[PDB]
């Protein structure tokens, strides 16, 4: 079934490389711009959003009035909230890269995280737009056999539970050398 997964716009931490889970950080100015670029571009389907500020704001700027669902939140990183990827315990770094067998100390296990995400998707009865987080999008895409590495402010449409249909603003920042 057609589901749109939108990764909310950039936050300071997304830019600096610090883990962001339940910390309620706001969108940067550019993050808001990324959300505004989605208005009129995404289909006018029922919208559901993570209840975290950055997700709600992305939905709003994109022109939707979503109902708020905690099940769409990013994984709770616990003690890892705000931790720099640089100095992260190698064990957690490797766990996150493979996106498997990982339980952030003090937070949610990756298994409980993915369970609430997939359970939420199974409750959908018609095409919809989901304003959520990087970890949620990655979980969904990985289940479909794809790496699930999308940039902030991007949207991906999938034929759940089969394959990707569309990639919006998926390409990264242009590179100069």
């Amino acid at each position: 079934m057609e589901l749109w997964l939108v990764r909310h716009g950039e936050t300071l931490w997304n830019r600096e490389g610090r883990l962001l889970g339940w910390t309620d950080l706001p969108l940067t100015a550019e993050g808001e711009a990324q959300a505004r670029r989605l208005k009129g571009a995404l289909p006018s389907l029922p919208a559901f959003s993570s209840d975290l500020l950055r997700a709600r704001r992305t939905a709003e700027l994109a022109g939707f009035s979503p109902r708020l669902y905690p099940e769409l939140r990013e994984i709770h990183f616990g003690a890892l909230e705000g931790a720099l990827w640089e100095t992260l315990d190698p064990r957690y770094k490797e766990a996150l890269l493979r996106f498997q067998g990982f339980h952030p100390p003090g937070g949610e296990s990756l298994s409980a995280f993915q369970e609430r995400v997939f359970r939420f998707l199974e409750g959908l009865k018609a095409p919809a737009v989901l304003f959520t987080h990087g970890g949620v999008v990655r979980a969904v895409l990985r289940a479909l056999g794809e790496d699930g590495l999308v940039p902030p402010g991007s949207a991906v449409a999938v034929d759940w539970p089969r394959r990707v249909l569309v990639r919006l603003a998926m390409d990264g920042e242009e590179a100069t050398g």
